């Protein structure tokens, strides 16, 4: 009802003092030698952890803008995460220094449209400058390396991610999943990952990942928008018959129909899942009987006649694993005549020689090479089973971190990337003298990771700064050893992706907030 509303210096402050606890709560985690912050749990046994993204997570306020501004704050950080795979803690650190300074000179007079508008310009420019400097990772010894570096020094995680992305393509879809035994198994099977994502979260088996696993299930392909139940209630009882998970692949299933199967999946009488069908218009049609196609069943499409309420399980497709994400599935080996597979593909070539625009040849390539690789699994061996899953993880992590650097490329890790872009744009201005100072406060933010990492590493951030400025290429400073060299002789690297989403998400929050006149939020 009643809500506060604050204006002008006092919000600004307010959420300027948040940011502040958020990232002192954070940035103590930042670098090799991280500090660890102690979460209490109402459980009783305190958790210690020196990942930011835990802390990042569990933070939260108890003044309303205070909450707001680490909210959001938080919310930008978590999207650099999901998008890049890492940098929670740098996009935190960045988002708090471009803050702080920029607040520092609203607080004078300084215009906040030019100050973002020359701290956008800076940030563009920085990007630019990352993207020339990062090292190209395209061979397979590159690949291997990055797989060690990002698995904790571990020669085998890295020769099976380096194999693996061999026999897929730099650009395949590679997975990862539990493996009997303790040598290490790869092999690769007829599958097809579209990025799409669950409806609801309800649906979730593993809240490690956030992902809904599903083992052997059926998937019934709907062409149709599913609102109502009575339609495909027998298409339930029959897979509950049957024993096994079902995965709902429609246009959109929402309302009744999405209340009541994820009333049944928390009930847990029976485990089905509903993820939306990728793609819009002929293409999604397409798709729909590539997946099909690829699992040996068929589509149930309301054009031709055909009602769900015949849907059984002689037309219902069935797969090996089914992996459902946030933003992306992935069905693995769908069991499925590898004629009718190759006779798709033989036709989707076609279309694509008798395809006149470049859109829909370059979206044909797209669909027939996504259908025609298929899907890699490695699964993974060790002694005991909860080392199985930390080195699981470990794989995951890596293969998260490979891709990112197969992507955009390699960069010198620790911070001194954006040191080193900050020093080469030492000469960038604006159009008006606001633009400049958004500018130094984009370098002064670009200069403040390294120095957190630093501080925690217990020597002064100033002079081994100043140090590492000095010096040119990927040169810097090693928290570890606490020596200098090449981060990527010494490797020490991250994928350039992850500093520049890091670097792009905290100029859009710092620009969001710079330019915040007024909050509104409920009274206490």
């Amino acid at each position: 009802a009643a809500k506060d509303v604050k204006f002008g210096n006092d919000a600004r402050v307010k959420m300027l003092r948040g940011v502040n606890v958020l990232a002192d709560a954070v940035k103590v985690t930042l670098g090799p030698k991280g500090r660890n912050v102690v979460l209490d749990k109402s459980f009783g046994a305190p958790t210690i952890t020196k990942d930011g993204v835990s802390v990042a997570r569990e933070i939260e306020l108890e003044d309303k803008f205070e909450n707001m501004g680490a909210q959001m704050v938080k919310e930008v950080a978590s999207k650099a995460n999901d998008a890049a795979g890492d940098g929670t803690t740098t996009a935190t650190v960045l988002a708090q220094a471009i803050i702080t300074e920029g607040l520092k000179a609203v607080a004078a007079g300084m215009n906040p449209m030019d100050l973002k508008r020359g701290i956008d310009k800076a940030v563009t420019a920085a990007v630019e400058e990352l993207k020339a400097l990062s090292v190209p990772c395209s061979d397979s010894k590159a690949i291997a390396q990055v797989g060690t570096i990002s698995a904790n020094s571990d020669e085998t995680v890295g020769k099976l991610i380096a194999e693996a992305m061999d026999k897929v393509g730099k650009e395949g879809v590679i997975t990862v999943e539990d493996g009997t035994g303790l040598q290490d198994e790869l092999d690769v099977v007829e599958g097809m990952q579209f990025d799409r994502g669950y409806l609801s979260p309800y649906f979730i088996n593993k809240p490690e990942t956030g992902a809904v696993e599903l083992e052997s299930p059926f998937i019934l392909l709907a062409d149709k928008k599913i609102s109502n139940i009575r339609e495909m209630l027998p298409v339930l009882e029959a897979v509950a018959k049957a024993g096994k998970p079902l995965l709902i692949i429609a246009e959109d299933v929402e309302g009744e129909a999405l209340a009541t199967l994820v009333v049944n999946t928390m009930r847990g009488i029976v485990k089905v899942a509903a993820v939306k069908a990728p793609g819009f218009g002929d293409r999604r049609k397409a798709m729909l009987q590539d997946i099909a196609t690829l699992t040996g069943g068929t589509v149930i499409s309301e054009e031709i006649g055909m009602e769900l309420e015949k849907a059984t399980l002689e037309d219902l497709g069935q797969a090996k694993r089914v992996v459902i994400n946030k933003d992306t599935t992935t069905i693995i080996d769908g069991v499925g005549e590898e004629a009718a597979i190759q006779g798709r593909v033989a036709q989707i070539r076609q279309q694509i020689e008798e395809a006149t625009s470049d859109y829909d040849r370059e979206k044909l390539q797209e669909r027939v090479a996504k259908l025609a690789g298929g899907v890699a699994v490695i699964k993974v061996g060790a002694a005991t089973e909860v080392e199985m899953k930390e080195k699981k993880a470990r794989v995951e992590d890596a293969l998260h971190a490979t891709r990112a650097a197969v992507e955009e490329g390699v960069v010198a890790g620790g911070g001194v990337a954006l040191i080193r872009v900050a020093s080469k744009l030492a000469d960038l201005r604006g159009q008006n003298e606001d633009q400049n100072v958004g500018i130094k406060v984009a370098l002064r933010a670009m200069e403040a990771p390294l120095r957190q990492i630093v501080l925690n590493c217990g020597e002064e951030p100033s002079v081994v700064a100043n140090t590492v400025k000095g010096g040119d290429g990927n040169y810097g400073y090693n928290a570890a050893t606490e020596e200098y060299g090449n981060m990527i002789d010494m490797g020490i690297l991250d994928p350039t992706k992850v500093t520049r989403s890091a670097l792009q998400y905290a100029a859009s929050v710092a620009g969001l907030m710079i330019t915040t006149e007024c909050m509104v939020t409920d009274l206490p």
